[PDB]
């Protein structure tokens, strides 16, 4: 992979570029203070004047609608959350926007799978960090940073990877590293680990364990602690020292039973499932699918997390975080 690092990198690129921040939630508030003590030129634009117009107010920017900042943008930035940008880009952006401006995603979703279509004139490039707004910024105000993904999706001007690099340093984000990805690649890779493992995966099988337990008649607190209470630790391990260096920390009985029980339970149907989440991604089926439920208002998602909070583990889990934390 290509790989960069501060050191590798100009900000000379988006000097003296007006870059127009649109959306000002965690993410896009991050971004354009990172920016602005980058120092570059950052206007944030917005659809409303309400929550988050106050809030760049009093991080000292003079907010404007975004059919103006995108006017006399060179850079224009969507921070808005991803389902909502379409109607951004309808409304108050494509046929507004400075001639020949940037367009910035964080996420390769939209461009990808064809929800918005840029002009030809355009360079159009992501920077894609994977850590919530907050710790971008922190991090940033520490001197540190958060490693994220690069993509160019077209290259007009010769210099798109290089002003998607500058906007990756001017973030923080070099300072950690910054991989050469494409806007496929991140979005079919963002979309497959969400689903079979960061929420999806993960989550089901705390649950699938919890409920094993539950089922054969343990106590659903002791199932509680003996299947979610030291999952921090070991994925503070696997973060820190690897897959290795996890199974090293652990007991030799540990060990042993992960090393043969693992492959028994994530076995090669479980594998097989995952080429047909894959394929549904890389199809452009769970897009289509997803888009419609969004339009719908999320009826489903809405529904399971109804469900999910009032069951066994999430009121178990309440009262022990409760008296773990009276």
């Amino acid at each position: 992979a290509k790989i960069y690092k501060d050191e590798d990198i100009s900000l000379e690129p988006i000097k003296n570029k007006t870059i127009a921040i649109l959306g000002y939630g965690s993410q896009g508030r991050a971004w354009a203070l990172n920016l602005r003590d980058s120092g570059l030129n950052v206007v944030v634009g917005l659809e409303r004047q309400g929550d988050s117009w106050r809030r760049a107010i009093d991080d000292g920017f003079k907010p404007m609608y975004t059919k103006d900042a995108v006017a006399i943008a060179d850079i224009i930035v969507f921070l808005v959350p991803d389902m909502v940008q379409k109607s951004l880009w309808l409304n108050s952006v494509k046929d507004f926007m400075k001639k020949g401006a940037d367009l910035v995603f964080a996420h390769g979703f939209n461009i990808h799978f064809k929800i918005i279509e840029p002009p030809k004139d355009s360079d159009v490039y992501m920077i894609a960090p994977k850590s919530p707004g907050p710790i971008v910024r922190r991090s940033y105000e520490m001197g540190g940073g958060v490693p994220a993904l690069v993509a160019v999706y077209q290259n007009v001007s010769g210099e798109a990877l290089q002003k998607a690099l500058a906007i990756a340093k001017g973030i923080g984000c070099a300072r950690a590293g910054v991989i050469e990805s494409t806007f496929k690649e991140e979005t079919e890779t963002d979309l497959f680990g969400e689903q079979v493992i960061l929420v999806g995966g993960i989550m089901e099988l705390i649950k699938a364990s919890f409920e094993t337990l539950v089922e054969e008649g343990y106590q659903p607190e002791v199932a509680y602690f003996e299947t979610v209470n030291e999952l921090k630790l070991i994925v503070d391990l696997i973060y820190e020292k690897g897959l290795t260096g996890m199974l090293r920390a652990v007991s030799d009985t540990a060990k042993y039973g992960g090393i043969t029980v693992g492959k028994f339970i994530i076995d090669k149907s479980v594998r097989d499932k995952m080429k047909i989440v894959l394929e549904r991604i890389r199809s452009g089926e769970f897009a289509r699918e997803w888009i419609k439920e969004y339009e719908r208002g999320m009826p489903t998602v809405f529904k399971e997390l109804s469900e999910l909070e009032g069951s066994t583990i999430e009121t178990v889990g309440r009262k022990l975080r409760e008296m773990m934390f009276g």
